């Protein structure tokens, strides 16, 4: 099977293959990339895999192109962008190797397709291992079956990636994936990799669905020491993302990465010190780290504080100094919603004295109109 490479992405593709020929190599675009462009989307970052010296190629499209080449020659790999285009130019490895070779070696089938670029089958959409049949009937599916024992990081980008397309696992797929996780194997693997996926799969629009299907497989179990789901922390996650689709749309400027909200009502139970500690090692942002510290320390009082206030100048006053991420945590206590809806909406907007005595009377005057 043929397709058509993207228009944006046409030019260069053409070129890499000319370059290829001339070098007497071959060149493809790889992996995520084709798996992009066969969902339709618009793709900036394209990664190309070379049966031969990457580097080189790399080289030589960026002197003709004028641009900087970053070559990593331990990796076989160089970057260079052109114009909007992401180019990354990787040679084929078994980890000389074939490109089938290079592509058995990546985690899912609709992974590991590649496209030519080459001049006498340019487009053809290179797939050994079923990936378009697995595009067609929504399922991920490993390559091989000691794919989760190889690499257990694979359990968790598995879930990624089922939820991000709302695809299904294989039969044979998901038996292997309960089996690595029931064997231990997730628990034992390199803690940087797995603390990496995670923090990939809170940037995902369906993160809520993620989360679910770590929930089924049970595998935050293995890898947040004391952490455990129940059903009040589950009804909280979808009470947040009501709340954050409320926000993304209600205040499209002042969008947050919400997906750090979910963590935090995740690990809302664990004691402070191991919270603290895991968003050190997820490195999380400053404000997520601080809110955390807010939610365990001064939340309890705020929200007995936030309750008890009468006029809209007190709610004021005791919302001013927090960030959008404890506001929108706010709004999950059904009490406190609209009084939290309303500083965002109406309060926060009201618009020879010097220093402080000047704030003094400017805050007294705002506190006549807000209480109207």
């Amino acid at each position: 099977r043929k397709i058509k490479v993207p228009e944006n992405i046409e030019e260069i593709a053409r070129e890499v293959g000319q370059i290829a020929k001339e070098m007497g190599l071959r060149a493809y675009i790889v992996g995520g990339v084709v798996r992009d462009i066969l969902l339709g989307k618009e793709v900036w970052d394209v990664d190309f895999v070379v049966e031969g010296n990457a580097i080189e190629l790399a080289k030589e499209l960026a002197r003709r192109h004028g641009v900087n080449v970053h070559p990593f020659p331990e990796f076989g790999t160089a970057h260079l962008k052109i114009g909007k285009l992401k180019l990354e130019f990787a040679t084929a490895r078994r980890e000389p190797a074939s490109l089938k070779e290079d592509l058995i070696r990546r985690d899912f089938t609709i992974n590991a397709m590649a496209i030519s670029v080459n001049l006498e089958d340019y487009g053809t959409l290179i797939d050994y291992f079923g990936g378009l049949r697995d595009l067609k009937d929504k399922v991920i599916r490993v390559l091989h079956p000691v794919s989760f024992i190889e690499d257990p990081v694979r359990i968790l980008r598995a879930l990624r990636f089922a939820g991000r397309l709302n695809f299904k696992l294989s039969r044979s797929t998901e038996k292997l994936l309960k089996q690595a996780v029931n064997l231990g194997l997730l628990k034992e693997a390199p803690r940087g990799r797995l603390i990496n996926e995670i923090k990939l799969a809170l940037r995902e629009d369906r993160f809520l669905e993620i989360l679910e299907l770590y929930r089924k497989y049970r595998v935050l179990e293995e890898i947040i020491e004391g952490f455990q789901w129940n059903e009040k922390v589950l009804q909280k996650l979808y009470a947040l993302r009501k709340v954050v689709d409320w926000h993304a749309l209600e205040f499209s400027e002042e969008r947050i990465d919400y997906g750090w909200l979910y963590l935090l009502i995740l690990i809302s139970n664990l004691d402070y010190e191991r919270g603290k500690h895991f968003l050190e090692e997820m490195s999380a942002p400053s404000w997520v780290r601080e809110t955390y510290k807010f939610m365990k320390f001064k939340l309890g009082s705020l929200k007995e504080e936030l309750k008890k206030a009468k006029e809209n100048y007190e709610v004021y006053r005791l919302l001013k100094p927090l960030h959008t991420s404890v506001l929108l945590l706010l709004m999950l206590e059904e009490e406190l919603k609209e009084k939290i809806k309303l500083y965002l909406e109406k309060l926060r907007k009201v618009k020879g004295l010097k220093g402080k005595e000047l704030g003094e009377r400017i805050e007294e005057l705002k506190r006549e109109i807000m209480n109207k």
